[PDB]
């Protein structure tokens, strides 16, 4: 026989996961973990299954960073260089995709008939959300805030929502948590959009993104077209970036955003309160996580 | 309430599938679904499950074109621009990853529990294949040709096998067709390597820096001449550099060496087919014509 | 004194007009001065003032080519390189702005006080035209075709009208020719849009990202397909992308739609001409041949 | 009728003037205004006409910045981003040209038979001056200082000279001021050339300009060709820029320049004195403006 | 000891001469060694020393191609890619400088003490030549044509003379051939200038910005037109710009002027040859055929 | 006669040497000079010949910088801009080559039958060393440390070795010094490789060089391929550069290097001691030069 099929080896696996291993060694904020833990105060998933869910969500989150950073044309990730800047675009892209499949083999280990539908519908919402955001970026067409919120619902829903639904599906109780979780994802994103601009310097302007405050500033005076024109230019320069910061303060767009985040956080606390009144323990950890996204 | 979640709309699906629909409408050889039918002479999968397997395999293949064209940095696909030169690399990449997911939602329609293990395990091979090839590319390390075929079995076999393993999961017959069908994916790829240089642009595997089959043979046949491998490093677009490499590769008798190997492999494919038939199987004309349309 | 001011010299004028002289010497259709004579059959402007109007219109037109070729980022002009690819974009732009001023010094020779209001008010239209077109380009916003013609009247009419309004200021006849002459500048532009794609490079309006007439029709005829408008975004130089768009634009029956519109417009131009003649005007052969050399 | 011609609208006008409005909102030095005002101590143009002259000169000056910055390939303008870096080259270029025409419609409002000839000959000198400067830049051919001074006479004459001549032509008195004004423009430019190099860092070297001190340094030792070669390179880098600063001090080119500016300022004060002796008030404001361009 | 020094190996020489071997194997006119033999009819250098002179001259010439192709930024050499587009500019440059040194080690085999003064003094001319040409290029300063020939004598004569001066150092005859042989290197270069434009790419001296002979004549024949010299500034690759310059250079009757000058120079070469022969020298057919193969 | 051959002129010579004159005016470390002087404590070359040797080695060293900086694609040289960044690549390249020939005319002045063979074999080793280093850089193939040391032996041998051999060949005594000198060159290079990374910021990573510590770090864990991938990217950015610094400390590669340099310096001091015991003066200056390359 001319062809003899060899076995996969630790060394080859080390190559394929090089960019994934790279990203997992940078220190980051434990966000996904704390949210899982604070919901487990209520769902009490068994330790063996909760570990599986926690591994799947860790893999999925990192592979998503490998691909987002490429699609968003990013420069830094958790303070260190973005992974395609070390390994090149192709290998980073392929490491992310390999990991999507590996996580599917992991979620098979729950042995739950409904698991794979939950995983599919979550990843469809993810891609759907990132899809609409790229469409607006690529066409210079500023969405409305309702439109943005629906998009981020799928984007920063997809993966929060996947974790909580895998948890719900492995737990005895039947309380529907995902409306709460979607609100928490939307808050988290609007807080991220703000911090990206007030804390590289304003990297969302480099990437051309119609983020939540950028939308308010563009719509609040459509006679002026300076900010939207800047987004088209995708500037690397700190003078243009600084100039747009200044224009966005002058439209009161950061006050507007702090304002919205207050309204949403109230809605979340009511939803949490209305849930404990129906026979769930008081959750401290979730109130704490909700203070952690604060401006 | 402040937030009111909306229903995904047909206009929005149109945007998400912009790149996918565009690639789908360019005409192609469609040699994947001819192979599938050729095998359905033996496994006799009912029509309503075959449509699903065809639909799933076609989706995955268009998806991996969207993505691999970005990865390999191609210029043309089926004589026309790569999707990302029209839609940009980000929307094209997301549309790819989108379709990978709709493919998984679709394979669930078989309602066969072996189906998910088969789908997952074949895509893992596809990535291992693509992964080792990019690795050899980016390190400027020429692999051996056993290493090359190992990689190619995973990569171009990965989704030939997906199609047949799914078919075997809907058939009751207890015969392993997979070794046959991998041998065929190798032949298909080695042909594609040869045809890339002697017949998607002038020699786009040179522009890509891909260590393809004849390039491998020509590099290793004389390692004291590093003209060929240094040309891969420069990823040339110039027709002058490409034509010189092609001429170097001729004087190494590499194109002959390739023609030679695919002939030994086609014989091995025929034997393998005749063995299957001598174990109570119909004589298969269509599979033999598939193997012959795979030639030069 | 330390500073002693010098006299501008013929060698220095040669440098300032380097780009202008270069463009002037490439042969052109010269359809502007044929239109001017065609109208002088009715208005009978004396020879010595007509030479000035011709000189002024020719200058302004070459000036706006120097400048608009930079703006639109063209590659060829009259089959030859754009002036700025030879002299650089700064000297070419200044030579343009220089000539705009010598044109104003020249229109003062008519010694007609209406002349300055006419000159200023037509250049303001030219800029409004060019301004709205660049705006639609740079925002990736497809205008409607009423919006398109409004823009085109200002832009390609702006300097047809300059030529005739100046002529009417030296004639005593009390007949408004301007509506006729704007209708003609529209036809001339819609022809130019069509000829840019079906006949200055292969489809340079695609490379420029210009929302031209048939491109507009093809984009709006099916807004669930964003292939065309995304191709404008990429400003392609590749012949492969340009040829695909051209092929997309065919299947929308846009080239037919254009041929159609210019036919309705040529009829409207003929009627308008015959009306003017039925009010005590000589029958004009030359204007009708101008309208026919404007066709496909 | 197939075609119906619409009217121009506030919105469309807002688009066309976007880059012009942008530049007018950045704070700058009130130079042109103060010079007009200090000459009005002598010419006493009527308020209604002086406002017209002041508007025309403001428009003309800003549109000239829109186009110079493009032609000079500039990065910053009054500390903020250059306008074609926000709006793109074409729209900025076209905004400048539209404004040249609008200002011509404005100078029509003086209703003066001689106004338009003054405006034409001023703008011809402007373009003539910038024309010769680009020619030297583009051909790597260092002019002589006499040649430079004639060029800047037209360049920074054209627009100073336009304002004072429009003023003279609207005033009762007949004293010829433009020889004084040309000297004041030359001083202003030589002072600008110095400050560009001693106060982005040395942007005249990025743009390849043969400025007044750069000329002295290149000619003072033509055996060395380092500085002229640097101009050909058009460097964005601060090491090359720093190196040329150092070479220019070693040829005593900044001392030479301070020297010239002293000689010229004397000539200006004598011209001002010789003018008051013939029956004009003592002008404080012009002596003050002349102290404002000091090194 | 910690450090143990190794012996240079044949595999390592192969890498160092990678670019040199590559250039050597492309076929060339080999007009240098035909000139050498033509002169050996008079000087009768023994075979074993002539082989060394040939070997040394061939090495230096290939070395200076490796290096000057980087300097001038060429695209093709002998119809094929420049070595640095394959090996990179650093290895190609080092291989050049390497061979310069092996050439010096080789000229030591003559064991002639005049040989080192001749070798050093001719390479110093080569650099002075290349140096003044780059200088005129990079300052955009057109030289005069006396300045041009002064430069060319150093540059293209520098290594014609090396070959003959070495030959005269092994012959006993007391006749100065060098003035003849420099005149011939000038003719060879002026031909090469003309053939670069009228016959290594379309007009690669335009793309390089080289002030070659006809370009010089055309620039200076009318200094109030700066189209030609501004085109040199842009170093155009576009065929459209190159073709326009070529057309400008025609209307200056520069190609005629060149044909003219090489005819006066060929006459001067013939006279010079006949004078040498009238001082007791064999009639030389081969040198006259060399001079005729140098023509258009 | 149509052609009249002119003479070379001071002015033309000034042009050709412009980039060479430029480099000689920047202040640098007197390394080559001090090593020559400290060996002359032993060889006592006559003043007239030692000056010739000292001129040849100065020329050769500077012309080598003109060409290395081009081949290594360098940005700074002795703190000031690299010479091809001022004069362009071609003129810098040609200035270096002209100077190689001029130095050959200089070494003719020793009038020594053996001089020119010494010069040839030294410059062959030079090119041979730089040749192998470019080969590894260009092929992403990490050498072994033995292989690196042989390469640097020829590279930083060639020119140290040329000076000492020209000296030996002009001196009465017959003690063979070049084994000592080769060790001193290897030390000097390993010290340079270290300082390039711990003192532009890490320019050896920009240039893709397999320097001594970079080799140890790549080989010490071939499972990880981050550092070698970075070399392929040739980064100008300080985040990637910083990230690789951090990875190299974590493999103890700088400790390893200090370690080696200690071992070699001992070997050198023994060689120096073993030489004085055979009837040579005690050399202070060479012990001092050996303390000057210290980490």
């Amino acid at each position: 026989s001319y062809y003899q099929r060899s076995d996969w080896t630790a060394d080859e696996e080390q190559i394929l996961l090089g960019p994934f291993d790279y990203l997992e060694s940078l220190p980051g904020k434990n966000m996904r973990s704390q949210l899982i833990q604070s919901f487990n105060t209520w769902l009490k998933v068994p330790t063996e299954s909760l570990d599986v869910i926690i591994k799947v969500i860790s893999m999925l989150h990192t592979a998503s960073l490998l691909i987002d950073d490429i699609q968003d044309q990013s420069i830094l990730r958790r303070g260190q260089p973005v992974a395609h800047s070390i390994f090149g675009t192709a290998q980073a892209m392929n490491s992310g995709n390999y990991v999507y499949f590996l996580a599917l083999r992991e979620v098979q280990k729950l042995q739950n008939p409904k698991a794979i539908s939950i995983y599919v519908d979550s990843l469809i919402d993810l891609a759907r959300g990132q899809g609409m955001e790229l469409f607006w970026r690529d066409s210079l067409m500023c969405p409305t805030e309702e439109q943005y919120l629906d998009m981020v619902a799928n984007k920063t829903g997809g993966l929060f929502c996947l974790a909580i639904q895998l948890m719900q599906a492995e737990a005895t109780i039947q309380v529907d948590f995902i409306p709460l979780v979607r609100l928490l994802g939307i808050i988290f994103q609007i807080c991220d959009d703000y911090l990206n601009l007030k804390s590289g310097l304003c990297e969302d302007l480099t990437e051309g993104k119609f983020s939540f405050p950028i939308i308010h500033s563009i719509r609040s005076n459509p006679g002026n077209r300076q900010l939207i024109n800047i987004l088209k230019q995708k500037p690397r320069e700190d003078d243009i970036k600084r100039y747009a910061l200044s224009y966005m303060e002058s439209t009161n767009s950061f006050e507007y955003t702090r304002g919205v985040v207050r309204k949403l956080k109230t809605e979340a606390i009511d939803t949490i309160q209305g849930l404990e009144k129906h026979g769930l323990e008081e959750n401290i950890g979730i109130r704490k996580i909700l203070a952690r996204m604060s401006l």
